[PDB]
């Protein structure tokens, strides 16, 4: 059996996480949910909560805490440990019954429990991206400590790279450490992109794109940071940083390539030339459970990818002047130090302000460019607890960064 | 240092072969091609001798012999052992200093090698489809004798999905073992195929077809029997069974699928839904290499993948009323016992008759089916003195019996 704590539960990762442990586990038993743990969505959070009885809930916020232990008491013969904050973050994650934690909860805020749960000796199933692009070192540093400790990607594209691997190689090493890519003979990384829904807009389109257009069509089923970061490629350029560190490929290594329809999810080229991909329909419910089975799969009665009904897959360059948060990774993650803690900061102000309609596309950006401008590289702190206070404080320049660019220029 | 003998060096296969490993040994010294063996080609031969100064030449026809040991004695520093016909071949194949066997002789022919290759415990990289077909359980009732001996496939749709495996399970089993994809997780197989060169034409069109039709038109340079298959989709039949054999995948499990541009070389999807697809250039050298890699891979100069050059990539379903030689290899394989033997045996005619423009496109399939509708079911012999014979009696009972269909018609 399997016990798994599902952190940011009721978010987009973590409802389709609960699904596809649901429907698994109607085929055979595999699958305890031993913990549930949110922000504020206490209702939502009390609706799963009635449904898989786990031992452990939690939310981050005290202010909804009362309402939620009232809420539980309606169900009969269920008595979990009921926790708040901080604190029952680290209770969960060092509880001797959960083994594997899936880290759906978003933003630079997921960091905070994928460090607790590394320390833990557990295995993390990590969504979050913006954990390993503003913490990749220290997160590289915390694996050595904690040797038993590992990080399956979640996320799709890394996930596809995950699944074209042989095990027999992975085993020798583990994600997000040096050598990754030369163990595995990786020559080179497709990374593969949907385009986002401005893909076809020309540049004076873009100059007048709004939030609302990026998060309209239905086809990005997905929270509304990373929409608002599949419009601007932002987020392609995140998961550029991402496999970086995951598998230690080279960034003159990693190729970004739209692929519109979705299937392919993202190919390695090996040493020899050949190219493996992962393929499926566009759906989360896969990756998430390929890092819940590895380095094993298990039955799922989900729908079978029919080749011929798909018929035709389609392959083309993203344009570096449509979308300049691309290039603005690529010079983030060629950098190096601290400038991906910077890139990653100053697009979550960034992001928001555009989302919530203060800023145009292009300022994104004029915004993030301007920052990593600013910031002055630091010399890397040697002890684990230094350099992630390290990083904090650089997280927390960067925003304050951005909000000074973005009010001198309204 | 890998010591591999090419048989049938100097066909598309063998060529192939020794193309690669040219080009891989510029980058690393590797492989020693102690071996060269062919049917009557001897200056192709000598001119192969002399590049590469094999410790062994093998000549199957005996009547050229002496034109081989005159041509060899122009080379430089170079004393091989000369040998002939199955004699020759039986003693390379026993050789201690070799450990690796490319076959890649063509038809029920390259059977002979194999058994031998596999009775001396050598890993044998086949080409030579044909040996599977007709043969399955009887190398698979051999390999569970020698059981350091090993198939690797090197027909490219095979070598995809052999590459697609996690070679963590691979390395579990070997090929044409009973549980192969059970272990591997292995649900279906989508079996790729270049469609040959008739795939647009109409049923009155298809009629008309000729055997300069086909080779002029072909998809790959290889030898004219593969190629007149492929015209025909029998190649693609014989696939069907193969990957049956190999991979002990059921029928109903395993997807024909026309992809003509022939990147995605082949797809396997696993219990979960997951697919994953190996992907190149049109190239017979990858398939090779991996073969003789294998668990592991090596640095090439091959032309790297570019998709967004390919930019598109199609799929759809053949239609078995314009390419009948598909469905009655399903029904060959499904049937079992015997009956491949027979289609193999009774295609080999077939497709000679019509490259010798002796009879129309749909009597191949027309007279494959007759001969498939006469056999009886035999039981199977225990032991594999017996099962041999047996193999050799029906293959040749087929052969006659097409023969017969054809005299009794034209
Ligand atoms: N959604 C997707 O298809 C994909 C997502 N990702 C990544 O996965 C992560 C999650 O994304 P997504 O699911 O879209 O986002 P959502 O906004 O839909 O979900 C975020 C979840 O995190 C919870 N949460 C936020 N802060 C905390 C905290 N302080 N403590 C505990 N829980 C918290 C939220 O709780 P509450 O509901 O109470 O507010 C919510 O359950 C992101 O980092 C994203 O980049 C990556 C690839 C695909
Ligand atoms: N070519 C391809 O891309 C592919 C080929 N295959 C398989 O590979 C096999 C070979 O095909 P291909 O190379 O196209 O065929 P070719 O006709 O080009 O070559 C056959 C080779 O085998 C040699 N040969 C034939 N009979 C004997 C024998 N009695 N003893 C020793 N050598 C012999 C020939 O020697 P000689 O030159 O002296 O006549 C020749 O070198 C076939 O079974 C085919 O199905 C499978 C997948 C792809
Ligand atoms: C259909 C679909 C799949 C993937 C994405 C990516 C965004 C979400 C993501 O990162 N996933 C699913 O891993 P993008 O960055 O390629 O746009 C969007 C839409
Ligand atoms: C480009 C190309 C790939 C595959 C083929 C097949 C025939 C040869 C073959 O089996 N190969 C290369 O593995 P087909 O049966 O799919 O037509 C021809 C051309
Ligand atoms: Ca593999
Ligand atoms: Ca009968
Ligand atoms: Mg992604
Ligand atoms: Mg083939």
């Amino acid at each position: 059996p399997i016990n798994v704590a599902i952190f940011g539960s009721t978010g987009s990762i973590g409802t389709n996480a609960l699904n596809i442990i649901r429907e698994c586990n109607k085929i055979e038993n595999v699958f305890n949910v031993k913990a549930l743990y949110v922000n504020k969505s206490v209702n939502e959070l009390y609706e799963q909560a009635r449904e898989f009885l786990p031992e452990y809930l939690c939310i981050h916020d005290k202010s909804v805490y009362e309402e939620l232990k009232e809420l539980v008491k309606n169900i009969k013969d269920y008595k979990p440990i009921i926790l708040c904050g901080d604190e029952g973050m680290k209770e969960i994650c060092s509880s001797n019954s959960i083994d594997k934690i899936v880290i759906g909860i978003d933003s630079f805020q997921g960091l905070y429990s994928t460090m607790y749960a590394i320390m833990n000796n557990k295995i993390v199933a990590l969504a979050n991206k913006e954990s390993i692009v503003s913490a990749g070192f220290f997160l590289k540093k915390l694996l050595n400590i904690h040797k038993n400790a590992k990080i399956i990607p979640v996320d799709s594209e890394h996930s596809a790279i995950f699944q074209c691997l042989d095990n027999n190689k992975v085993l020798k090493t583990k994600c997000l450490q040096d050598n990754f890519s030369k163990i595995n003979n990786i020559n080179k990384i497709f990374l593969c992109s949907s385009g986002g829904p401005f893909q076809n807009l020309t540049m004076d389109e873009l100059k007048n794109v709004t939030s609302e257009n990026a998060l309209k069509h239905p086809k990005w089923k997905m929270g509304k940071k990373i929409t608002i970061d599949s419009a601007t490629m932002m987020n392609k350029g995140l998961e550029v940083i991402e496999t970086h560190f995951l598998f230690d490929v080279d960034y003159n290594d990693i190729e970004v390539i739209v692929h519109k329809e979705c299937i392919i999810h993202s190919c390695v080229e090996f040493i020899d030339k050949s190219v493996i991909s992962q393929m499926y329909y566009p759906d989360m419910q896969i990756p998430i459970l390929y890092s819940l089975t590895w380095p094993d799969r298990i039955k799922t009665n989900l729908k079978p990818l029919d080749l011929a009904q798909v018929s035709t897959l389609t392959f083309h360059k993203p344009s570096l002047e449509h979308f300049p948060c691309i290039k603005l990774a690529y010079q983030a993650g060629i950098k190096g130090n601290f400038y991906p803690t910077v890139l990653n900061a100053s697009n979550e102000i960034a992001n928001n302000l555009f989302l919530n309609n203060k800023i145009k596309y292009f300022d994104i950006s004029s915004i993030i460019s301007q920052v990593l401008e600013s910031f002055n590289s630091q010399k890397v702190s040697e002890n684990s607890e230094d350099l992630m206070k390290q990083i904090l404080q650089i997280h927390s320049w960067a925003k304050d960064k951005a909000t000074d660019i973005y009010n001198k220029h309204n």
